[PDB]
């Protein structure tokens, strides 16, 4: 009961359009590569010939593109067709690029919402699916239901860049943690321990991290009471990891980066504070 | 019952000695700072007057010291008393330093078990604690007393293995903690409290349920890159670097991740699964 346009027919976009179509929403679609639409048009989507047609076809225009450079390459030549439309950009990019695009959309008559999808293309439309949303609350509340088709709707604030900040911070946890798991698996692997043999121990390590609330409370108070886990303690242990990694013939760049941050914080006088104090150097460029 | 000596009465050694004592073992203790044994001695522990008498008091000698340098400083002047003893070094150090110490102990007639303790001092004695052990399987099998401290997790004969497993677990711990704090600082740049983002970060960690598929890929050495290629990850890491830069936060951690992705792409893995990054992590630059 709401027309929807989907610019961007990549794995993600195709999934969104299909979910919109399977929810019964009128769906118009466009893509630099039309062949990517043959499937949805066969399922009942309208392949627009131009970007202008797609934009006019619906007020709600959801964008799933590689990056914002792609958006501007698509939409700028049709910028005079953006008036009245609501652009919901779900493409990954920087917060600042989102705040710049929001201003660009405004000057061209369009409203702008930023979105960060937290599921793979296949996950779109499942209970585990949720999308960070930021921008004008009224515009969000006006199109929440339509967007819920794709997954949970999580409005995080008015700043257009906030949704992407949340997304980037989550991927910052993800990729860095994945690299740590691979580095540790390589370390034990240097003595012939299969990855599937270390997996139980790695898995239980992550289940042991049930104290993040305490750390978050420390950060939010700006107080890092030392007690059972000084930063100096972690610094000594990180040195053992660096030295073990070297001895084992594996890469040392990752543990060395962690070590240098600990040294920064100790030089700043947090050695006796809780290791949460490390955030104080993480927030300050060296 | 079965005597046990504990050398090193810092927070961990004090907790280990207490556990042995509460479990009914005869316990002899030694520490460079003797005041730290007072509370234990008041409960039945024997304060050895000399390191060598501590070694002689029990065949099983548990060491809980800062590093292996502390061990040699303590034990070398008394190396002739190591004969017949079983040294169980629960001190954190490198796998190579463990192998070296095992050879030194054998030169003095002592057997050697390496241990890696995966709980803080308050965690000793819970059945939910565990300790990696490596060294002669017959020596580990003969020394029930160790279970007083927590689970006994024997990883093999190589004396370096227990510390290898331990350093790898701590590798995950500290790097993941650094990532959590950096990401928390990133959203905090715009005033999002850590306690508001934590629910989302917790979901992230609870969503890591594919590590098995990664484990099988590593063991096969096959990194089928179809769904999530390394190139796609690198592009995401670049946005993270740039967002961190724009936010005024330190970029060293994300730049370190970015450099590893670049190395893997330069090794031909751009279109492989992100697990292929292990091929650069297994080899120095
Ligand atoms: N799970 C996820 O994959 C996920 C999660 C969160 C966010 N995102 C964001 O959503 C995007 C889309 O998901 P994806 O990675 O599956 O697909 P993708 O490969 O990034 O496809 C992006 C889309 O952008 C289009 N495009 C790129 N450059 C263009 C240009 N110069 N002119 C016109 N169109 C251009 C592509 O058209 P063609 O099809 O013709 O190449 C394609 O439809 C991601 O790149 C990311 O930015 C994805
Ligand atoms: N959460 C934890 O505390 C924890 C958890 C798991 C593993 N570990 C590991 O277990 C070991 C024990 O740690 P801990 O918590 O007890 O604190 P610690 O400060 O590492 O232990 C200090 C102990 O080592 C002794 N020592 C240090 N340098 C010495 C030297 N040069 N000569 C003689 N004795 C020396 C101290 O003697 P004095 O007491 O006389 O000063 C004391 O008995 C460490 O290797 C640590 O990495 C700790």
């Amino acid at each position: 009961n709401q027309p929807v346009t989907v610019i961007g027919l990549g794995p993600m976009g195709q999934a969104m359009a299909g979910a919109f179509l399977a929810a019964g929403h009128p769906v118009t679609v466009w893509n630099r590569t039309p062949s990517k639409a043959d499937a949805l048009v066969a399922q009942g989507a309208v392949r627009a010939a131009t970007v202008a047609e797609a934009l006019a076809a619906s007020e709600l225009v959801v964008l799933s593109l590689t990056d914002y450079d792609a958006m501007y390459a698509i939409l700028e030549p049709a910028a005079d067709a953006l008036a009245g439309r609501v652009l919901v950009n779900l493409s990954s990019d920087t917060p600042e690029r989102a705040r710049e695009a929001a201003a660009w959309a405004a000057e061209h008559g369009a409203r702008y919402l930023t979105g960060g999808v937290m599921v793979p293309p296949p996950g779109i439309g499942t209970p585990e699916a949720y999308v960070f949303y930021s921008g004008p609350r009224e515009v969000f509340e006006a199109h929440r239901a339509t967007l819920a088709v794709l997954g949970g709707t999580d409005y995080v604030g008015e700043d257009p860049g906030l949704a992407q900040l949340y997304y980037q911070a989550q991927l910052d946890i993800f990729w860095t943690t994945m690299t740590a798991y691979l580095h540790a698996t390589a370390l034990v692997g240097s003595e012939g321990v299969p990855a599937e043999e270390f997996l139980p121990y790695a898995t239980e390590m992550f289940d042991s991290m049930s104290f993040l609330e305490e750390m978050a409370e420390q950060i939010d108070a700006g107080e890092y009471p030392g007690d059972e886990d000084t930063l100096a303690m972690g610094a000594a242990g990180v040195d053992h990891i660096v030295h073990a990694s070297r001895d084992a013939g594996i890469d040392t760049a990752l543990p060395e980066a962690v070590k240098a941050l600990f040294r920064r914080a100790i030089a700043a006088g947090h050695g006796e504070d809780s290791f949460t104090s490390l955030i104080e150097v993480l927030r300050k460029p060296a």
